[PDB]
């Protein structure tokens, strides 16, 4: 669609302890999107039970959540076309060992429970999450000067 | 086989963006050789008559101009395959459907901004190379590594 | 020297737009310091005079605040034994023109007014930044699962 | 399919010769996998000969045993969970013409008789290959600091 | 002032051991401009008359004999101070002395291979920039990011 | 003065333990010199303390000593033109306080009892240790292909 949809991707507490919030973050950078909101965050269990809300019935409820309150989590939001799609493709599949090399889980990451990144599965999913982990003047609006290089189109 | 050449153009996007040396090393990496290179600002009619064979699909005119917009850093790269392998680096030709590790995967999203150009055949590399350079810019040398990337041919 | 040191880093809107995001917090992640707090931001002229306060008679005040409002702000705490003293050597001299290669200004940046990062220059005046950009609250606690070998003691 | 699987990953004499030990190393590395054994080895051709034991009948055989004794070679063992599938995942397609680019054949090889590198097609295999080029006590037993990050159960 | 060109050579040593895509990449990140760059075989009277300088040092038979060994990727750098700051990523001429984070001091050892060349004066650039390159070869342009690479001109 | 010449570089379990295998290797290979011998070993403490027998009474020896212990070590031999005294520069200050910025322990390592690696620092020196190391059946005799290009002359 065009230039301007937004997903939220997050580091989880893993990928933190593991060094790789510069790698990371650059996969996205290198690749033209933009990153209009950044924060490190220890978010409260009851956040991280609202993220997930939808496998609270899940067997592997219990565990993620506190896998996800173990570090901090460095929540982002990043705009672009086809961000929310091309960013899952960008992470890799959500279980890395069908994930393929070049991708962020196809270098990184073994098990699904420590799969090191969470990135938005819908752009009605992606606008959920970034109101849950954003205020939304933590968006901070501007413009990359090389956009009219990265799109050719609005 | 082995002295099969394509045509590598970096695009004015690749180059604003500053993605020359990385692109470059995607193919040194790889174990082709590099026969020739220059940065060139070609004039419209050698573009038109690059993107000859799509003079009448509705794009041709947004992609002379911007192809005109910036310096072009054109290459010929020789080796086995070097045709096919050489698009599988590039990736797909729209950005959407490559795959990470490629250099559209890891660097481009708009199919007008993809970056880079492969020849898409060997008669179609030989047409292209002769067309962006003259016969005496394709550097005839031998790679110190050559047995090593190749077992024959 | 402990090693709960604390000095503040800040990309420069110039690093946001360049894309050197990840590279710059690549070298402070394998070095073996400690993010304990992050954020983009968009700060208000008053902060951005109050930290630069120092040169508020300076001919080239006027400008750099200028500068320092024309685009995102990544702001960073980052934790570690001399952090202060070998951040300042991670990110090169000042003036690019001065800085050596393998460091961030020796490798990106090449003019002073365009130097794409700040360094606290000393652990008080790291005390004062980092009060002045982040709330308490903002800087979290955690334990590196690597701590014991980046440090003998302390 | 516990975390304690073990590969064996051989970096050929062209591998060596072209300088991808590194290269190769870092990619096992950053995935999360634990290196239990490694050494430089020039092996006699009896043993090359038992490696590729299933192979002495066909054509290439000889050329394939003189190219492996040809230069040096970098005998490895990888530890992880699933680590001789994911492992030959990274390696990319046995022909590097079918290979993946993020892999390390898509990246660095193009001709199958030069692959720069071998891993275990199978767990069995794996066992088999471990016991042929390495000696029990050149298996070194640790536990990575990060174990628990990598990881989600044993 | 930011407008100050160098000349920047990889010799055949940095083009046989695959460095053309580092060594631009260390160019490239710095926030320096390539306006001209080409892969050419120069004949001996080009690269005799670049060392000139040198005729009557016991080492410029076997540097010249080496300068003719292989392809040469011949640039031209553009940005203020490129030729000092330049000379400082290629690191000191000699390798051994050379610090780890410039060019030399990551890829070189001996300084009869030490993979690439720059200009050392303002002057010396001008030179070199009119003996290797026609004036039709360099290509003006401007570089998207160049008002955040420089806050003046 | 000549190519032949060797040194021992060894990556202590803090490198190893850190991920920094492949990325050392790396430097060593980039820079031209050749490995001729490399083995994971988890050493005894007599062959340790038989390594820095000329620190046998400094105060940190024991430590030290306990240190090397506590991981896998990996052990190398590197031959090239002043491989020594290079080799030193690039690994950087035994102190990593007082490094550069694009040396191994300017990138890597922050205090000196966890300084990652360790570098013969005399052509003497090394001689001892690369006996006390290795045995001499496993240095590998070979010629790189880019010999002649990485160095003028013998
Ligand atoms: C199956 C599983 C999923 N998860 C996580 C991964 C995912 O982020 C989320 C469930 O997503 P999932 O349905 O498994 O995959 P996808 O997002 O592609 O539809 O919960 C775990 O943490 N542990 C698990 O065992
Ligand atoms: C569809 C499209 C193609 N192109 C260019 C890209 C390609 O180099 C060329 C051919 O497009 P296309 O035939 O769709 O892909 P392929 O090269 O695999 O056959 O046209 C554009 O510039 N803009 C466009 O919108
Ligand atoms: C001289 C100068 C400094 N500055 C800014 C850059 C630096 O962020 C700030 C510090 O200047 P300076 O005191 O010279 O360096 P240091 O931080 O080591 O004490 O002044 C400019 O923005 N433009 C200038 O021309
Ligand atoms: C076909 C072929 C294989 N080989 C090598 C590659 C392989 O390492 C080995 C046998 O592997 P192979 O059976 O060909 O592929 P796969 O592992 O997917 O079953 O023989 C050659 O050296 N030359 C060849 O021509
Ligand atoms: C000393 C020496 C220099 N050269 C080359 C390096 C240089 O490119 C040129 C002489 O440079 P040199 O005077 O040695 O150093 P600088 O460039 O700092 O003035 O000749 C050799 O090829 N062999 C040599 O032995
Ligand atoms: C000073 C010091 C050294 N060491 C180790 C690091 C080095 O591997 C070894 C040599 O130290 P040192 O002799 O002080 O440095 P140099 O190599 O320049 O002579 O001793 C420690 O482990 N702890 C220490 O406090």
């Amino acid at each position: 669609s065009m230039s301007n949809e937004q997903t939220f991707i997050a580091i989880k507490p893993d990928g933190v302890q593991r060094g790789l919030i510069g790698p990371i973050i650059s996969r996205f950078e290198n690749r033209g999107f933009k990153l209009v909101a950044m924060k490190l965050v220890s978010p409260p269990q009851s956040q991280l039970e609202q993220h997930y809300a939808d496998l609270s019935d899940k067997p592997f409820f219990k565990g993620l959540v506190s896998y996800m309150l173990s570090g901090p989590i460095c929540a982002m939001v990043w705009e672009g076309r086809d961000v929310v799609k091309t960013g899952r493709t960008i992470l890799g599949a959500t279980n890395p060992l069908a994930s393929a090399p070049g991708t962020i889980r196809g270098d990184f990451a073994i098990d699904v429970g420590r799969n090191v990144c969470h990135g938005s599965d819908s752009v009605e999913n992606a606008k959920k999450e970034i109101a849950l982990w954003f205020k939304p003047e933590e968006l901070i609006s501007w413009k990359s000067a090389t956009f009219d290089w990265v799109y050719e189109k609005a």
